[PDB]
């Protein structure tokens, strides 16, 4: 599989590039939210968690 292996974009992680983001695209009042708030699960695999494949 090519998913993208790139561990280098901590901040867009993968899943947060711009797909779910729409929501915590915008940390008002909690964390980055980007990510964290904007997938919730997946704002960690940046590229490290490559094993993801498909």
């Amino acid at each position: 599989a090519q998913p993208k292996c790139n561990p280098n974009l901590h901040y867009w992680t993968t899943q947060d590039e711009g797909a779910a983001i729409g929501l915590a695209w915008i940390p008002y009042f909690g964390p980055a939210a980007e990510g964290i708030y904007a997938e919730g699960l997946m704002h960690n695999q940046d590229g490290l968690i490559c094993g993801l494949r498909q």
